[PDB]
């Protein structure tokens, strides 16, 4: 029953989760001057030209786009990684304002929205069996910040109408991942968590430095999403975001200068 309200949020989640209070939780505070340039890691290696969307999900916590990882379709490599990480699915996390709404920080500073796009390590066999390793997962983060329309994002957010409560799902095929990309590929990283329960400590975090812009209706039709399932009271899918989580014993590497 845990979710983002007051009764049921991020403070609460230690109760169920004893894991919210370890030592790889994320997300954290990215300290740009205190982040290391780290010279040995290898450019990012996206590989998304054979991408499969599925289908997209509201599963009462967020949106899901689902793809295709029974083959190499989608991968991701390089970077921090060692070996391949395929795609499975990704969602956002967003605000009730512009002000707010990333799970990331910059310098303190919040995005309006963050993109996760979520990798398992195929040497794990599935996704199931990946979250239970420290290096099971990769997840791509991407901020959003409110601006100029992302063209790429624009079929997401027409078929939000038709997945507006719980457990509605819709056909989502032919969705190209690339477009949500930014130019720049250059990144943070650092050895983390899930940001939600089950909260578990099994992903390799990499935060593209560069944001992506959205327009101010593209990010309000995000909030239109309804956390309840259809026939019950409305409470408007915002603010579904975990804070920043203490560092403790860890170092985030930039690959950049
Ligand atoms: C044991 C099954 C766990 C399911 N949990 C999925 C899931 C995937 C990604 C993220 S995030 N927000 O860290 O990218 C959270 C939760
Ligand atoms: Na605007
Ligand atoms: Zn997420």
């Amino acid at each position: 029953h845990w979710g983002y309200g007051k009764h049921n949020g991020p403070e609460h989640w230690h109760k169920d989760f004893p894991i919210a209070k370890g030592e790889r939780q994320s997300p954290v505070d990215i300290d740009t001057h205190t982040a290391k340039y780290d010279p040995s890691l290898k450019p990012l290696s996206v590989s998304y030209d054979q991408a499969t969307s599925l289908r997209i999900l509201n599963n009462g916590h967020a949106f899901n786009v689902e793809f295709d990882d029974s083959q190499d379709k989608a991968v991701l490599k390089g970077g921090p990684l060692d070996g391949t990480y395929r795609l499975i699915q990704f969602h956002f996390h967003w605000g009730s304002l512009d002000g707010q709404g990333s799970e990331h920080t910059v310098d303190k500073k919040k995005y309006a929205a963050e993109l996760h796009l979520v990798h398992w390590n195929t040497k794990y066999g599935d996704f199931g069996k990946a979250v239970q390793q420290p290096d099971g997962l990769a997840v791509l983060g991407i901020f959003l910040k409110v601006g100029s329309a992302k063209p790429g994002l624009q079929k997401v957010v027409d078929v939000l109408d038709s997945i507006k409560t719980k457990g509605k799902s819709a056909d989502f095929t032919n969705f190209d991942p690339r477009g949500l990309l930014p130019e720049s590929l250059d990144y943070w990283t650092y050895p983390g968590s899930l940001t939600t329960p089950p909260l578990l400590e099994c992903v390799t975090w990499i935060v593209l430095k560069e944001p992506i812009s959205v327009s101010s209706e593209q990010v309000l039709k995000f909030r239109k999403l309804n956390f309840n399932g259809e026939g019950e009271p409305e409470e408007l899918m915002v603010d579904n975001w975990r804070p920043a989580q203490p560092l403790k014993n860890r170092q985030i590497k930039a690959s950049f200068k």
